[PDB]
C-alpha cells in the first residue's frame, strides 16, 4: 500500500484532534498505540492517479506536558504543524516545533496551518505570519469546525510526495458537517490577505 506517515504536531488546544477527526473514516478505523501515546488515523484520499493514504499520527495530549519523544517523530514522511489564530504564543511557538520534528526527520515535506479562523476577533493575522517562507513551507489558514480549506494541506503534501504538482483531488472523503459557519467573506478576505502577504518579499 501507498501510505504515507504524517505527524501532526503544535501546542496543545491548536485544533488538532478536532482537525484529524473530520474525515469520518480516519476516524472510526483510528487505531490507538498506547506504547507511543497516538491514535493513527488512515485517512484516504482519491486523486486523479489514484488513492493516497496518509496515516495522521494524533497526540493524546502529551504535548501539554512537554515535548514529543523521538517515538512519534521517526519514519514520518511529511508533517502538518497547527497554531491557532486566536493565540499568538502558539504561533510564537511554531519555530520549536519544527526543530524538534526535523531534528528528527530533516527532509520532510511541511504544511503550516493556522487554525480557528471563524473565530471572528483574529489574533495572528497574514502579515504576522513568516516563519514558513525561509523554510519552504507552504501555509493555509484552517478552520477545523467548518471544515474550511480542510483538503489544502493534505493536496499539497500529495503533490510534493508523489512528484505530480498537477495532482487533483476527484472527491472529497466523507467530512464531519460544519459544526460552525465559517464566514464566506472572511474567508474571500483572509484568502487575499495571504496573496498581499507574500508580495511582500
Ligand atoms: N471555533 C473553533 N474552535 C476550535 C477549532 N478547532 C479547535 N477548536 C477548539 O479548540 C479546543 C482544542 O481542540 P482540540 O482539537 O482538542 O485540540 P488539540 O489539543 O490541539 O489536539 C476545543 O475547544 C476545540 O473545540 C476550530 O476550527 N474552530
Ligand atoms: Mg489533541
Amino acid at each position: 500500500q501507498v501510505q504515507f506517515k504524517l505527524v501532526l504536531v503544535g501546542d496543545g488546544g491548536t485544533g488538532k484532534t478536532t482537525f484529524v477527526k473530520r474525515h469520518l473514516t480516519g476516524e472510526f478505523e483510528k487505531k490507538y498505540v498506547a506504547t507511543l501515546g497516538v491514535e493513527v488515523h488512515p485517512l484516504v484520499f482519491h486523486t486523479n492517479r489514484g488513492p493516497i493514504k496518509f496515516n495522521v499520527w494524533d497526540t493524546a495530549g502529551q504535548e501539554k506536558f512537554g515535548g514529543l519523544e523521538d517515538g512519534y517523530y521517526i519514519q514520518a514522511q511529511c508533517a502538518i504543524i497547527m497554531f491557532d489564530v486566536t493565540s499568538r504564543v502558539t504561533y510564537k511557538n511554531v519555530p520549536n516545533w519544527h526543530r524538534d520534528l526535523v531534528r528528527v526527520c530533516e527532509n520532510i515535506p511541511i504544511v503550516l496551518c493556522g487554525n480557528k479562523v471563524d473565530i471572528k476577533d483574529r489574533k495572528v493575522k497574514a502579515k504576522s505570519i513568516v516563519f514558513h517562507r525561509k523554510k519552504n513551507l507552504q501555509y493555509y489558514d484552517i478552520s477545523a469546525k467548518s471544515n474550511y480549506n480542510f483538503e489544502k494541506p493534505f493536496l499539497w503534501l500529495a503533490r510534493k510526495l508523489i512528484g505530480d504538482p498537477n495532482l487533483e483531488f476527484v472527491a472529497m472523503p466523507a467530512l464531519a458537517p460544519p459544526e460552525v459557519v465559517m464566514d464566506p467573506a472572511l474567508a474571500a478576505q483572509y484568502e487575499h490577505d495571504l496573496e498581499v502577504a507574500q508580495t511582500t518579499a
